[PDB]
């Protein structure tokens, strides 16, 4: 097919805390590293999305420890992971306001193990 769309005369410039990422998935997990994959915002209209803060936590103390801040890419490889357990992860949104009030937590947890299934 073929179609387009263009035409508007308004500048909705309403600054405010950045929302969470469209979604957050886990590319995969191998050895003692985890691969996270979050999608970009649908807004992206206020403050150049500086980056995205990642936080990992275990199902033991559910403690969140700043993994990375003011990032760039949309994917980051986690480290320091113990094989034979699970862990969570949440991606935040920064720019100027601060950290997104809410974070898109992986629908599921990543099971650490010395293996990798190429499901894609």
């Amino acid at each position: 097919g073929s179609s387009g769309s263009s035409g508007a005369s308004i500048d909705i410039q309403i600054i405010d805390r950045p929302g969470p990422p469209q979604i957050v998935k886990i590319e995969d997990v191998w050895g003692e590293n985890v691969a996270l994959t979050w999608t970009p915002p649908k807004d992206d209209g206020n403050a150049a999305i500086t980056g995205y803060t990642i936080q990992k936590a275990d199902k033991k103390s559910m403690e969140w420890f700043t993994v990375i801040e003011h990032y760039h890419r949309t994917s980051a490889t986690i480290t320091e992971l113990v094989i034979g357990n699970e862990y969570y992860f949440r991606v935040f949104s920064e720019n100027m306001c601060g950290l997104s009030e809410d974070a898109t937590m992986t629908k599921e947890s990543a099971v650490i193990a010395r293996d990798g299934k190429i499901y894609k």
